[PDB]
């Protein structure tokens, strides 16, 4: 006879941040919520567990970490503060705590409530802004989807989960849905094209929140629901495939950008097809609307519309705010690079003096070093 509220249980956080429940879980973390006596607000606290068997991964909640930490923007979640572990040398668990959000773009398109086009538009706009000061923070997420774009009532977006980021110079459930085709297909290089990509994804989620594109909130579905999110070649196949059934197989100019013969031959084996028609599919919307979200969704990542395109495309002039996509920030620098293969030892380094950021007085182990 247990408590289900005694998922609680698990999470020990120093005395000032009171625990109330759980809010949220991805393929890595669990969330909750909890209010901080010392500040006089609600935040998010994420838990990671198991944080050194895998040293990939390992270095993507690092990354996530190092990444939020360096942003300063209304746009990007902030991080509130790390949590001191207990034991400095041999911890396995890691406390991320955040700014809190009402709630995400994942749990919204679930529930029983319709959008106007208003409330679409002026959720794309706020995601955009974000997108364009990650851009200009020379940072490209890789992995934005509905689960990462944070929402409050007001409207307001803010992005998180930058474990995929990368910067401009065990097993897991895996979602591919929202990844571009030129990442898909595992290219050299990549811009942030990539993001805009993800974001044509979520709008399209965004316009199923209408009624009158879908009359029952039970049977709105993603766009590009084609892999299986459960544990390179078959899944992959499978996603590329859902994408050309709705965009169309590719014209020649669009591949003249791959450099990998094999990958090419690859494409032109996929019987050649003509997309959907998406004003017929979302046709309440003008075709303004229509042509940004075709923009988004081109499989040429030099053709697809530019942040600074979709901020100023006609679609959007109801809810523009200029003003505020004019804004100046710097390139970060992050204490690690893509490339670095790093050691436990040198993983934890970095994680403690994170740590340290938010605790002044942490003294790092001689070992650590
Ligand atoms: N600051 C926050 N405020 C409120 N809810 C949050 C916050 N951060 C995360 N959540 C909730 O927790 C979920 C998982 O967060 P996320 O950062 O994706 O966890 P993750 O497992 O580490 N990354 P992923 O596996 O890519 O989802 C989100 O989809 C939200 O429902």
């Amino acid at each position: 006879l247990y408590f289900q509220g005694a998922i609680i249980k698990n999470v020990k956080v120093p005395d000032n941040y009171e625990i109330k429940h759980l809010i949220g879980r991805g393929s890595y973390g669990y969330v909750y919520l909890a209010y901080d006596k010392n500040a006089n607000k609600n935040v998010a606290i994420k838990k990671v567990n198991r944080m050194f068997e895998d040293l990939i991964d390992c270095k993507r909640i690092l990354r996530e970490i190092t990444i939020l930490n360096r942003l300063k923007s209304d746009y990007i979640i902030r991080l509130h503060d790390l949590i001191i572990p207990e034991d400095l040398l041999k911890f396995d668990e890691l406390y991320i705590v955040l700014e809190i959000a009402d709630s995400d773009l994942k749990k919204l398109f679930k529930t029983p409530i319709f959008l106007t086009e208003q409330h679409v538009k002026t959720i794309l706009y706020n995601l955009l802004l974000g997108e364009k000061f990650i851009h200009e923070s020379g940072i490209i997420h890789r992995d934005l989807k509905p689960a990462n774009c944070l929402l409050n009532q007001d409207c307001s977006v803010k992005i998180c989960d930058f474990g995929l980021a990368r910067t401009i110079n065990t097993s897991h459930v895996v979602t591919r849905w929202y990844r571009a085709p030129e990442l898909i297909l595992l290219q050299e290089n990549y811009t942030n094209s990539i993001d805009i990509w993800s974001t044509g994804c979520i709008f399209a989620e965004l316009l199923n929140m209408m009624k009158s594109h879908i009359n029952n909130p039970t049977n709105r579905f993603p766009l590009f629901p084609g892999s299986s999110c459960f544990p390179h070649e078959k899944s992959n196949r499978d996603q590329l495939n859902i994408i050309f059934n709705v965009i169309g197989t590719p014209p020649e100019e669009d591949l003249k950008c791959i450099t990998k013969q094999e990958v090419i031959k690859y494409i032109k084996l996929f019987p050649t097809r003509d997309g959907i028609d998406l004003s017929k599919k979302y046709s309440s919307i003008s075709k303004e609307g229509i042509d940004l979200l075709e923009s988004m969704l081109r499989f040429n990542a030099q053709k697809r519309i530019t942040i600074d395109k979709a901020l100023s495309h006609p679609y959007l002039k109801d809810v523009r705010k200029e003003n505020l996509e004019n804004f100046s920030t710097e390139k970060i620098i992050l204490p690690f690079d893509d490339w670095m293969v790093l050691s436990e030892t040198q993983l934890r380094y970095i994680f403690l003096k994170e740590i340290q950021s938010f605790h002044a007085d942490l003294i790092i182990p001689a070992k650590l070093n």
